[PDB]
């Protein structure tokens, strides 16, 4: 279970452009295939005035790169959002400095977990990846992926 | 380029049973799919009297788990073997204690690299994984997988 949250998170300040630099998951099958369920690439975070968090995503499905929009609804805890879908899915914000990196996890209630290291630019931020790997020491992850700057500038990181 | 080799390697002492606990590679496509080219599971190392290193492997191909035998031929350096195939492929032994763990990499001469953490038993050896992650700090890896003890006891780690 993810216990790591961002104290004093200001959700309006995570708005805008992000790159999915690194991804990790509890199960190999969540990230292995181009089309695996957690292989989702962030384009934009769009907080609402009410304080919900909209994700603009890309996903490989039916041999191509589709736009997806997910709304994660606010809870009583600022760093935790709930995705209305068939299953009880939580989004947790682990850590961010707003200007360079943001760490988040998706988790279900069976237990499945997928986390990402987001960065503001198409660059390999070794300090952000250090914070990401420190966070995942606490988590039972079995696959980890990372992308180069060329991939980061392509649709679905091809 | 892998510069890390086992000083004073005794190849006859790596004989016998091994488990592919963890795998990492330079390119996501080498390890992502059940059938990806570097997704090969070690069963046995069989040194020859002449000092060549035979690998007994499992590989997922055509929706099933096949036996494969590879011979890596000795070179003038004890920790480096050459696989006779269409391409110039090297096997490097990075580190081993013979009794618990062995770290090795396959590399080509384009550059592609795939490494594994082998262990003698179907257990998660955190100290072996620490040595594996230390070795990979020197290498440009973009995917990392690890297996649980249940998977380690199944054909092709299903």
């Amino acid at each position: 279970s993810v216990t790591q949250t961002m104290k004093g998170l200001d959700i309006q300040k995570v708005a805008g452009t992000w790159y999915s630099l690194a991804m990790a998951a509890s199960d190999i099958s969540l990230l292995d295939a181009q089309s695996a369920p957690a292989r989702v690439y962030v384009e934009e975070l769009k907080p609402t005035p009410e304080g919900d968090l909209e994700f603009l995503l890309q996903k490989w499905e039916n041999g191509e790169c589709a736009q997806k929009k997910i709304i994660a609804e606010k809870t009583k805890i600022p760093a935790v959002f709930k995705i209305d879908a068939l299953n009880e899915n939580k989004v947790l914000v682990l850590d961010t400095d707003y200007k360079k990196y943001l760490l988040f996890c998706w988790e279900n209630s069976a237990q499945s977990l997928a986390c990402q290291c987001l960065v503001r630019t198409p660059e390999v931020d070794d300090e952000a990846l250090e914070k990401f790997d420190k966070a995942l020491k606490a988590l039972p992850m079995h696959i980890r992926l990372s992308f180069n700057p060329t991939q980061l500038e392509e649709q679905c990181h091809i």
